[PDB]
């Protein structure tokens, strides 16, 4: 014998402030670490601070709360399509806490974005996970977002890219 | 040959030159945008989206159009390059622009230059392993639009 019933707490997304960048910071390495990536997290909170809230940032942030008590968060900026002559927004993390993860945050930050996307005449909302990522997947399949898998992305970094420039 | 951000007055040639690399990408049909739509978003007060014009003695040769991007992993500014192209009877101008593209990356304090290349497109794929490039290949980038973002946004 036990009984399951539904609970109901009101949540909050915001856009984020510079103080935010602390907890915005912690939840960038729990999802780097998730990610399985951890060690790839080499920013400190000043440096967050001052380059996603920098006037004329092309970056935007938004925080997702109960009470809040932050319990995720999401970083995007705009993209474009030059084939459809649109913006479109490019989201570049999203992280629910996973003692929250059963809330609908995660889906709700994502419907927001997509919201923003159409407010502002984008053609395109796109986001990017790891090929070993099935829940992630699983779940992006669900809402009717689409691989784009012909494509490889490339990049150039550290010593590679300083020589491009030199 | 020289570099030169684009102006307004750029949007004909910097379309012409989007059908180009489009068709090359076997992807002609994709493109649904007009002059007119390319000046709107491109060129509109407040656009995130920059251009690139290649010239050699006047003529235009190719383009790159390119935005910020942002990683929280480094706390940093990068670039992403949308489109980079350079028509056939000139092609070094391609790394030139490449070039510029990552001067710009390090006097913004970027901490990347990242674009994308079809996995057929081995020419393509051929340049960007003899420039120092590395293939993000663990990821996959997912796209809603149409219908489907329509309808997640409702």
């Amino acid at each position: 014998e036990n009984l399951y019933f539904q609970g109901h707490m009101t949540l909050e997304i915001r856009p984020a402030v510079p103080a935010d960048a602390e907890q915005i910071l912690a939840f960038i390495i729990e999802l780097a670490d998730y990610e399985r990536a951890r060690h790839e997290v080499v920013t400190d909170v000043e440096g967050i601070r001052r380059s996603l809230f920098a006037e004329g940032s092309p970056t935007r942030a938004l925080m997702c709360l109960s009470e809040g008590r932050p319990i995720g968060y999401a970083v995007f900026f705009y993209s474009y399509s030059t084939w459809l002559g649109r913006n479109g927004i490019y989201l570049e993390d999203l992280y629910v806490t996973p003692e929250y993860r059963g809330v609908g945050a995660g889906r709700r930050l994502l419907r927001e974005l997509a919201r923003e996307a159409v407010a502002n005449d984008c053609g395109r909302l796109e986001w990017s996970v790891l090929d070993w990522n099935q829940p992630a997947i699983d779940f992006y399949r669900s809402i009717g977002a689409l691989p784009q898998d012909e494509w490889v992305r490339y990049r150039l970094d550290g010593e590679a890219l300083r020589k491009m420039a030199e």
